[PDB]
């Protein structure tokens, strides 16, 4: 299985080797970030505000983790060039740290040996993947970005609607839990000003590419979706709104048959389907992309419906990010 | 000048007090709340976790109520019918409970001397008016509603751009402070599943035939417009979010401007415009009906549009509620 | 291992089923509440806001509820006299519907063939018990109660300290997460006028007779002890702040030997021990009834200090529930 | 009226800005924060999500702020030592960054022309005051500190007690409303490693010198008095919970007379006095520095008592700041 580097150990970090441990796909073998100890390291992934407690082993040795029997190496280097993945033979570099999203920034991993990027958010210019969308695209390009938590929610559920009806033109609203970038009290924030007022109390519209993003994962829909995000007080989940006009005339229980159909085959694990009355918390520390709510959707008329996807933004997309570990490692091999 | 009464004395029924008292385009002389004693309305009304703490004296007077300097009387009666709004001379009674608000049961308040009753709330069987929209439709029925605050938010919006730009088809997304009917945690909500699950803690998804309603107050978008609600930890202000299509070619800066120059004309104080780059905290106890938010909204192309605009579900529907029995006290005296 | 009815099937009551299908230390085979339809209890049952969903198995079959293969009788009386407890062998009734407290009241379960009953709340009457504190005095009495979820933080832990160090007095505070009887926005509260201002937007001060009652099952502490509560905006899990006065001198390291010495011997499973940096989600789903925070506390000198304890109110509370049953049907039996 | 200079633009510079308009009390006329340019610095103050619009007119003129017609100059320094606070005539400068709270980094601001710098929070090698409690004791030095909210609170209240009653002991826990140090999610803070934990989903224990520093106020309570601090989900407001032994018998009735005397003389506007069921949103924008909450408390015994305070950590800390410039400044000019 690959062996993988984490860089920055943050909500993205931490939750990528929970799922690494859970699943074994890959095999973390060294962590850095500079803002966070090893005895800190310990603290921070066995206690968790938002998934609970981790449920096996872990203790701090010499300057390393060791977890469930496995020494993880960790490092506190700011800059990423004088990370020496080579040592622990991390091959594939995790980039969660925020601040690292350009192919220039990211490839300083490559001065300490690492072999493949991944970016875990989207990049100016690096190539994104959405596991169940594109990845087949993949052509041996050494920095690579999985998008972003909503554009693996909206374009599971977009391929599959335009695959079987045609989207026209849609637009998408994620309804979005607040996330390490915003504020406790109003204060300065580098992205945007709405985006510093107080994240519990606000709701705050925030701009965002993840929607058009979908049209550079899905080229038959550039040009044809986009959209914004409303960031909530709710500390994990969101919730991708899609109102979208199709060429073909359906009904509503067609667009749930589409849906439940690739939920049962080519996107099953990725693209979930449900009828139950969930709430948010209901999404909690699930792995799918995007679980389609075929209660909280309308249909206006027989070509413009509104479509409703559940995301555990931290969860299925840390998810995902060892689902494309191991698929390019596959491909490279 | 029209004298009011107020049955149900909740975050509606107060929230329409501090509007009367505000502006003074209401005299409130009567209350009623069966679940609420004097002393206890005295300080419900005092001290607001939302709107802050009232600026005036309050006093309890022998089962009264005493404001500013006026006596309010205060009633505990179960059932409408019992209410002697005559006593006061309250004539339009603000029927604010939630539970009477067919014309059957809010005509009980005539039994007591009323002569027009506002129901706070959507109704399935009085006329319902959007101040901005179509209240001039009034025609002296007894028992009106004001329609829901998300419609309220809407149709003064919808009405702007379809003027403007003809609406072929739109819906709409409420994202909505939770409410009175919500729960703290986990609890029965036997007609309403999500709706029973920990308030503050969740996204909750809900059903709503609000934005449907704009086609009942514009009938020329009867069938055009429909939409659902997300119900979220916020407890108070929301947020309607519309995606439209126009039948007219448009930019997104000829949207802008048809919006400002509602808000500053036709529809100055119930459509407000800006591009300021608020969040839902700026909108607290803000009266208008509806804020178009600029810088929030999104044109795909020219004829396919995401507007989104601000509502203070409880200051800003409760100030309609103010201006709605004004308009008709007027209408009814010629 | 006995047979469980529960009545009201609530917070508490859907936790104690959880704690029972966890530890298959009692049989839960019959639930009562009118308010919640079966098919409606699959769903309250199945997906948690704070416990997160269930992993075990969850039909309806007919009128009942099958949990992992076995079959749970399901009535929906509103008066617990008419619950035929004796149709599934139900022997031990929970009573946690917060609303027949008395011993009068809850005797109505006998009616139905019940044999006991354990009222999820404190009583004012019925004998309280605290697990690791009194269960000995338990004398056959057929309506008891397992008092609160915070008498069951303060008392193992007083009663260490007091063991140990001898309690001079001590007064508390419960820093408690909001529970099902307060409200999302400002409403009718007429017997705790706090209690209805808006829960997860406000620090709320709140009287608590569960300090006192630790002088109660504890009751060589009559009269040196008592408190209060503050409640405050989250959704589970509290937190006992207990500031008291020895007659010993000691040195906090010695506090915290006594605490670790009882978590590990005669309080084990009850009273835990830390020195980690827990906060309070850490407590989430935790079944002790204390677990004492060592960083947390802070001494002012050799016979004054303050001394601080996690509680997940839902479920440590519930798990002594089943624990409690346990015991009284073992000493019923010899 | 003092000319003032305000170093962060944060909570504390934002709020004491407003508190000095609000008063007229000192003149605001230059502000430095690197990290927020001239028109984010008028949004920010603004829209304000705690306490609401700022009712009066704002612009940005090239790179200054002009705000009800008087000009402010703006700066981003990193460096304190580079604000020239003389061309302005800033003499009295608010250190409201978090980052300068020693004499030696506070001093930086005299390079630029500042006469004196009162540091926002406590200091290790500063003399600190709290009005109402010890400002006399000023006697001219260059670097100051207003101490923290949580002193400006317990002090006055443990003042008024102590010389009514003689305090022998005491600890307080700070029931604390959350800050700009803490985190929306679990993330880094290695010197604080639980501060780190999602701030509004978690109840967070946390030392603190506050409780002390009332003994460095008050020389005569050197000894008697610590405590802790527990973070809790609010933007704003917090609540001062002290337990406390006097050395005469006193009725809690004699206790709340001693406050409410206090309140209506020595420290008016200082301490307040209320028997209101208050919640702490009713406390927002109050500028005492300390509420005393009569119905929260409660007594033991004749000698042991737990007291209750509230105080907008904000507003009443920032308007103290106001009360000490001037104080100061009368002082300084005989
Ligand atoms: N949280 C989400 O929902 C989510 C979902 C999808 C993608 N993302 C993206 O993933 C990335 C990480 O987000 P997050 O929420 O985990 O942020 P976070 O703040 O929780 O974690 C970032 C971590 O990087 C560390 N770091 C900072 N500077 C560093 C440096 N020079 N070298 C190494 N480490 C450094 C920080 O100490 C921190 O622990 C971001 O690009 C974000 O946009 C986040
Ligand atoms: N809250 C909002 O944002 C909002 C906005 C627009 C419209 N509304 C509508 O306004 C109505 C009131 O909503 P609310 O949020 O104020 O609810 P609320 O629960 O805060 O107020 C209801 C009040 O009615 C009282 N009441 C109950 N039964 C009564 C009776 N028989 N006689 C007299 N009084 C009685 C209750 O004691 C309570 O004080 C509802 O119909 C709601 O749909 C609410
Ligand atoms: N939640 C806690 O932290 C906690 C802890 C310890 C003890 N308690 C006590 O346990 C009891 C239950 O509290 P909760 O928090 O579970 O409240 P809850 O509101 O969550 O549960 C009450 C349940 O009882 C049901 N009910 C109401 N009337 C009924 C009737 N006539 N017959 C049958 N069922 C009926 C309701 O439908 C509801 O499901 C209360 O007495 C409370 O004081 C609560
Ligand atoms: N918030 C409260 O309740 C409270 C109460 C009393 C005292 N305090 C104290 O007041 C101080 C500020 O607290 P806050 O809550 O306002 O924090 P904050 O983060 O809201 O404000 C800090 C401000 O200082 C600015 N800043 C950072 N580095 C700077 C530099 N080199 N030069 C100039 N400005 C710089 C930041 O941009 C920010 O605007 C702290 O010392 C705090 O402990 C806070």
């Amino acid at each position: 299985v690959p062996k993988v580097g984490i860089n920055g150990f943050g909500r993205i970090g931490r939750v990528v080797l929970r799922n690494a441990l859970e699943t074994g796909a890959v095999e973390v073998v060294a962590l850095n970030d500079p803002f966070i100890e090893p005895h800190y390291a310990e603290y921070m992934f066995k206690y968790d505000s938002t998934h609970g407690r981790f449920k096996g082993d872990i203790k701090v040795d010499g300057k390393d983790l060791v977890i469930d029997g496995k020494r993880i190496k960790f490092y506190q280097e700011r800059d990423p060039a004088n990370i020496p993945w080579k040592d622990s033979g991390a091959e594939y570099i995790v980039e969660s740290t925020g601040v690292f999203t350009t192919t220039e920034k990211a490839s300083a991993h490559f001065k300490g040996g690492a072999k493949k990027v991944i970016i875990s958010a989207p990049s100016a210019d690096a190539p994104m993947y959405v596991m169940g969308v594109n990845e087949d695209t993949y052509a041996g390009a050494n920095v690579i970005s999985n998008a972003s938590c909503t554009t693996n929610c909206l374009a599971p559920l977009a391929k599959t609607l335009n695959d079987k009806f045609t989207i026209v033109e849609g637009l998408m609203t994620a309804i979005h839990a607040y996330t390490a970038s915003q504020k406790t009290v109003d204060g300065p924030s580098s992205k945007d000003w709405r985006g510093g007022r107080a994240a519990a109390q606000n709701l705050i519209p925030s701009s965002t590419g993840a929607a058009k993003a979908v049209g550079k994962v899905i080229p038959e829909l550039a040009g044809k979706v986009t959209g914004m995000s409303v960031r909530v007080p709710t500390v994990n989940v969101s919730l991708v709104d899609f109102t979208v006009r199709f060429a073909k005339d359906v009904t509503y229980d067609e667009v749930k048959a589409a849906i439940k159909e690739a939920s049962e085959g080519p996107l099953k694990g990725i693209l979930a389907y449900t009828e139950d009355d969930i709430v948010s918390t209901d999404i909690l520390t699930d792995p799918h992309s995007s679980t389609f709510d075929a209660k909280a959707g309308i249909a206006l008329n027989k070509n413009f419906v509104k479509v409703m996807s559940w995301y555990d933004n931290e969860y299925g997309y840390s998810r995902r990010v060892v689902d494309l570990i191991v698929f390019v490692s596959k491909k490279d091999a």
